[PDB]
């Protein structure tokens, strides 16, 4: 099955690790089997000052690549968004494209792996945009989630093994001269910190 | 102290990863040091014709708890039916879905604890041996699908499994759970092909595919 | 940031592996990067004579970080009581709308505590709860000097250590790790000379998933 699914996620924390505003929304491509994309699109939000920007860049990749249906980030036990819970706001939205395209949008949330991959690559995302913005940052990664930064490139992993090894990965120009951590947030349990300074 | 619990998991899944039925239910014995079990019943169902409500499988669970704890003779039953560690033949609308499935459960436990002195009680999720049996359910259903066989199977919350030439393995992916694992002694067919990967639609459950 | 903050856990369990009290009270100081505390305060209770209206042991809490924040001086304290991060100062009956219920019994004494040693310091006490870190580290240690306070007290003992940890025995310490890989390595140690004359296991409770059982048996 090739499933697209969204989500939003890495937020911009103050000095006192409380989050300003989110940072990424991505929607990817996942099929078989099931643990990452290799197909992704990218829309950084404006972190210093929703489900929708989600949807809409869902529904962007998935006229791009004909998916066998959307998953959106809504905790519904997998329901057709047009069959519908704020999310009733997207059931119109939900008829017109299945009658454009045959996709079926789902609410699926916490439920979709494809959801968690979206959110794993936001947080990769995240730090991108932190490595391309950075005299110091500190970033909230999505809940349980590290990356590794090589030379070419930033890897996402999610630290919990139930998930069975999801994993993301963007090729990026990492400049020279910057310092970065990565360690738990201590206000939020679960939650990692990318703490990312300019030398 | 030694526990029996019962289990129902495994699910035959369609194109859409969706579950048309369950596959195996499984009673286990547990002991110290509770991480496994080495003394378990199975009984298969009709996954192809199955009660996806869940009454059924509570009904087999519970029917099949008795009847291991009638050979081994347990301190105790646990029921996969999370209700705080109550009593079944005490399950009333009153101290509580499950208002319906306590009307068939309460009468047969009442029943059996008449007999044997032996409590049947809704402790759940928060049970170990009710975890060790739905390991095995996954064991069982991958056993079961080794000799159906191509097939889509839905394995129970975050465990996967090995397949050797003699045996199976399963275990936990959960490490807070502290390593529990089931083995179940089996041949392995020639001419066929098995993935485990994640399941798109039930995050932290595997799906185990074979042709 | 520089965090101090409290929990109780441990607890003496019967063979039926429920508990009859909580054994270790912990406050610890957690700097960053937030996965051990190398500073740290223990009160034992005594398990056996026991309160699980749990008064005795957020009092315990509180105390306990206030004595150690007063050494360390850190920005703030963390409560284990899961309200959203409110300053315990301002935790009044009016403030706090059986949780309401609960709270504000134990506001009269938690309150004017957290008001004196602000005043004091400008140290805020925040009820926090779960979501913090440091409070999950001060329970990693609560089970580490449980084990502690059971290998010191024991002709058999069963020790229900808090969620998801392990612990390692070594000749000249204790070391305990949380379970969850997803927490990011939270851990803690605590010197100790480990007496002779008793074995000691390791094993789920088969009554609680995700907590272990460190059972102490006396040899011969
Ligand atoms: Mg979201
Ligand atoms: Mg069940
Ligand atoms: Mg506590």
């Amino acid at each position: 099955m090739r499933i697209v699914a969204a989500d939003t996620g890495g937020a911009v924390l103050d000095e006192s690790f409380q989050p300003v505003g989110l940072i990424a929304t991505v929607a990817v491509l996942v099929e078989k089997p099931y643990k990452t994309s290799k197909r992704f699109l990218v829309k950084y939000a404006d972190p210093y000052n929703a489900i929708r920007d989600e949807i809409e860049l869902a529904i962007e990749l998935a006229r791009e690549v004909s998916p066998d249906v959307i998953h959106l980030d809504s905790t519904l036990g997998g329901i057709e968004v047009r069959k519908l819970e704020l999310s009733k706001d997207l059931q119109p939205l939900a008829k017109k494209f299945w009658e454009e395209t045959g996709i079926e949008i789902i609410a699926i949330g916490k439920s979709s792996v494809p959801v968690r991959i979206a959110e794993i690559y936001a947080g990769i995302f995240s730090v991108k945009w932190a490595l391309d913005n950075v005299g110091g940052l500190l970033v909230g990664l999505p809940r349980y989630m590290e990356v590794e930064i090589k030379k070419d490139k930033i890897i996402g992993k999610s630290l919990d093994p139930r998930e069975g090894g999801l994993y993301g990965e963007v090729k990026t120009e990492v400049p020279q001269g910057i310092k970065w951590e990565l360690y738990p947030n201590p206000l939020v349990r679960r939650f990692m910190v990318f703490e990312i300074t300019s030398k």
